[PDB]
């Protein structure tokens, strides 16, 4: 039904469209297979003398019609998401007889995760820490338009042919559902998402880069995580992590969200850290890490 659901809301839905004649969406060709998501590669006829490759996620046509809205309401945020360092929508074609469309640009390398999981990859201590850089960077835009992720990870961050890192999300909650090893603490108590708590899971991210994607906290159990780190604890240095960027890791995770660096003053201190290495260090896997989900 078109007529409808939010007739002067769901207006905006008119910019992201695609014309007559510029789609082509191949299932033979499956970029993966997610859950209640379409992941699949797709090739797209920008207006002309450009050849645009992209991951296509456009839902069913009679699915429904109440859980239709809240799809095609969460690819409308990414409308103002123009930043180098996060991922935007190229667009949303509604087909008359086919279904209502979806566009992301096709990132090369995939998932941030699996990406630095692959033995066939060296990257350097350089290289790792300039992944977080970069992630710090996607923040402090999102920050500044007061926009709170709620699932800040390495799984949901992207990768292109140029190795620019793109901050994105993978289209219950209490107990288990929920991502509770990158939530910090007055989150797992009230269960109330802000930007300070967005700073206590870029510190666990920031822990995933140094070990080359080991999971955190594989020996204690997410029913039992507020009572694990109420007795005084927090994730352990790396081998290959220098002192002060533990020193930072640290203060993300502080007790009063207040007293946490902003996503600012982060991109500002990791800069520095960066800048006073050249490439001559590179990260090897913890044996103890391998072969661990
Ligand atoms: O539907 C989304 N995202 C998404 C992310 C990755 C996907 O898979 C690929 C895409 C391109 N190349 C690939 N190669 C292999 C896998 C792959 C993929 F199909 C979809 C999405 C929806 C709404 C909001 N936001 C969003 C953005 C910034 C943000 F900061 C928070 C939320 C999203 O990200």
């Amino acid at each position: 039904d078109l007529s409808a659901l939010n007739p002067e809301l769901v207006q905006a839905v008119q910019h992201v469209v695609i014309g007559p004649s510029s789609l082509i969406v191949h299932f033979n060709e499956v970029i993966g297979r997610g859950h209640f998501g379409c992941v699949y590669h797709g090739t797209l006829l920008d207006n002309d003398g450009k050849k645009i490759h992209c991951a296509v996620k456009s839902l069913n046509r009679i699915t429904d019609i109440g859980e239709v809205s809240q799809f095609l309401t969460e690819g409308i945020i990414m409308k103002d998401f123009s930043h180098p360092n996060v991922l935007s929508l190229l667009g949303i074609c509604l087909r008359s007889e086919g279904s209502p469309l979806v566009v992301l640009p096709y990132m090369k390398h995939g998932d941030l995760r699996n990406f630095i999981r692959n033995e066939t990859h060296n990257p350097t201590v350089k290289d790792l820490i300039g992944f977080g850089l970069q992630v710090a960077k996607g923040m402090k835009f999102l920050a500044s338009k007061k926009f709170v992720h709620r699932d800040l990870a390495a799984r949901n961050c992207m990768l292109d042919e140029k190795f620019t890192v793109k901050v994105a999300d993978f289209g219950n909650k209490t107990g288990a559902k929920l991502p509770v090893k990158w939530m910090a603490l007055e989150s797992l108590q009230t269960q109330k998402f802000t930007t300070k708590s967005d700073v206590w899971s870029f510190g666990v991210l920031l822990w995933e880069l140094m070990t080359r994607g080991a999971p955190p906290y594989p020996d204690v159990n997410t029913f039992d995580i507020t009572v694990y780190l109420l007795q005084g604890r927090r994730l352990l240095q790396p081998e290959y992590c220098p002192d002060p960027l533990y020193e930072v890791m640290l203060k993300c995770w502080h007790p009063k969200a207040e007293m946490r660096p902003s996503f600012s003053e982060l991109v500002s201190r990791i800069s520095a850290i960066f800048s006073t290495f050249i490439g001559e260090h590179y990260v090897h896997v913890n044996a103890t890490y391998v072969n661990v989900k």
